[PDB]
């Protein structure tokens, strides 16, 4: 190839919160992210999850959009009042991707349920390369 | 309680798709969704039909396959942004496809796995017209 076109982003020491009440999903998702050299935190509900934000540096948010006692937006709406933490919601009815579109405080990005876990990881790398210096 | 505004999707409107996708059965089920939802369409079955009608047609996003019969939708890629910086979300179906975009230098603005979801299709098509004034 005479040309650069291609290259490898840079993710050791991201910080990924991991917010996902699904013990074997979430485990998934922590053990593609460390691969990559990212620092992994666990969240397994809303409230765990707002005061982990609250008290430590986090470069992305991955948000289950249902939990047991929140919604996703709302989540998003009590970190947003914190920081601009950027946030990839995690979906997997139809109708959730309609919630995500239509939300006034919007989200990143999304994903959709069933998903090889390699889409997971080229969505948080999208979502850090165009916040890398926001 | 309002969490949502609904006016998103009237934003996509009239907004111009060009779809490049060697299987035609494939781009009519894409294409019939995207004018469900009131977008207009641009049908491209390789990668020389695509220079053309993109350097020809105003578009407002390209949705990308990459296997084409000559020309692969990497390289149509890559000349396609050599004359603009056109929205474009790859059409992708390998694991090998998702390692290639995610070693893109300029970003591909938003990628789609098969099978194809027709809602997550329409959703991100719209989110990137959005997000690309
Ligand atoms: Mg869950
Ligand atoms: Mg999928
Ligand atoms: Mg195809």
């Amino acid at each position: 190839h005479h040309f650069d076109h291609s290259f490898s982003f840079d993710c050791q020491d991201k910080v990924i919160l991991v917010v996902e009440d699904d013990y074997d999903i979430g485990d998934i998702i922590e053990n593609y992210l460390k691969r990559e050299g990212m620092s992994v935190i666990r969240a397994m509900n809303g409230k765990q999850a707002i005061e982990l934000h609250a008290s430590q540096p986090i470069d992305l948010i991955l948000l289950d959009i249902k939990l047991p006692e929140l919604n996703g937006w709302e989540v998003l709406n009590k970190i947003r009042q914190k920081a601009q933490t950027p946030v990839i919601m995690l979906t997997a009815l139809d109708q959730d991707i309609d919630k995500v579109m239509a939300l006034r405080i919007g989200a990143d990005d999304f994903v959709v349920a069933p998903f090889n876990p390699n889409e997971v990881i080229a969505r948080v790398q999208a979502v850090l390369r165009r916040t890398q210096f926001a």
